[PDB]
């Protein structure tokens, strides 16, 4: 099936998901220079308070978290964003080395990892519908180094161990997202897509400018998921992120300086 190698990895997947050639595909290179500052997009507003995290998955591509979104617990709006998006996951790409595993990159520069707070426009219901249309998604990205410690990451790298492979899951509740967030809300956007198949082209990405710190402990923790489920042969689960796709006729947005 499509994944992350040479054999299967994101040159093939335009053979199964033709719009991987697309003209809004995602990640790209944000060229800081050229990012447009745009003093008509609002703050951003993140209103996570209530959110109810439920499981935590080894889903054989990255892991995810994923939250109750059957209510308005944990939705994002402002922004570029018009009505309200409601998180109903995150996960994280991440490299084999520090210096690379973003999928977004900035300048050209690769990060450490990045993390993708998934939410779904409440104005089409399910997040399945709203992934077949244009403005159904928004995907808070958030670049991660490595130095200090993020502490509010530490609950997921400390239950990695029991979702070390594909199909593994584990109850992870009251996991509260806003421990993984930057200070600072300022961001770039622009109009893209899933960066996994299907490769739908249904999302305003919003990509925060500043990274989060984690610890080499943090990240080298990742790196020891596996790829492959239990009892098949050892692949570990690093390098999970596609490279930067051509923008095409896209204007990337600041909401800053
Ligand atoms: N992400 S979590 O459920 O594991 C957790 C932590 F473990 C954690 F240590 C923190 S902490 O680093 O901020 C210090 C003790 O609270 C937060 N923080 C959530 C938060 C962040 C900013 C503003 C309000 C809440 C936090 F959410
Ligand atoms: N990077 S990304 O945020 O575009 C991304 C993924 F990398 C990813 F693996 C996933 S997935 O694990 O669910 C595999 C499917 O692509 C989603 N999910 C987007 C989504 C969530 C709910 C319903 C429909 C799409 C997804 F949005
Ligand atoms: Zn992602």
């Amino acid at each position: 099936h499509w994944g992350y190698g040479k054999h299967n990895g994101p040159e093939h997947w335009h053979k199964d998901f033709p719009i991987a050639k697309g003209e809004r595909q995602s990640p790209v290179d944000i060229d800081t220079h050229t990012a447009k500052y745009d003093p008509s997009l609002k703050p951003l507003s993140v209103s996570y308070d209530q959110a109810t995290s439920l499981r935590i998955l080894n889903n054989g591509h990255s892991f995810k978290v994923e939250f109750d979104d059957s209510q308005d617990k944990a939705v994002l709006k402002g922004g570029p964003l018009d009505g309200t998006y409601r998180l109903t996951q995150f996960h994280f790409h991440w490299g084999s080395l520090d210096g690379q595993g973003s999928e977004h990159t900035v300048d050209k520069k690769k990060y450490a990892a990045e993390l993708h707070l998934v939410h779904w426009n409440t104005k089409y219901g399910d997040a399945g519908k709203a992934s077949q249309q244009p403005d159904g998604l928004a995907v808070l990205g958030i670049f991660l180094k490595v130095g200090s410690a993020k502490p509010g990451l530490q609950k997921v790298v400390d239950v990695l161990d029991s979702i070390k492979t594909k199909g593994k899951s584990a109850d992870f509740t009251n996991f509260d997202p806003r421990g993984l967030l930057p200070e600072s809300l300022d961001y770039w956007t622009y109009p893209g897509s899933l960066t996994t198949p299907p490769l739908n082209e249904c999302v305003t990405w919003i990509v925060l400018k500043e990274p989060i710190s984690v610890s080499s402990e943090q990240v080298l923790k990742f790196r020891k998921l596996n790829f492959n489920g239990e009892g098949e042969p050892e692949e570990l689960m690093v390098d999970n992120w596609r490279p930067a796709q051509p923008l095409k006729n896209r204007q990337i947005k600041a909401s800053f300086k």
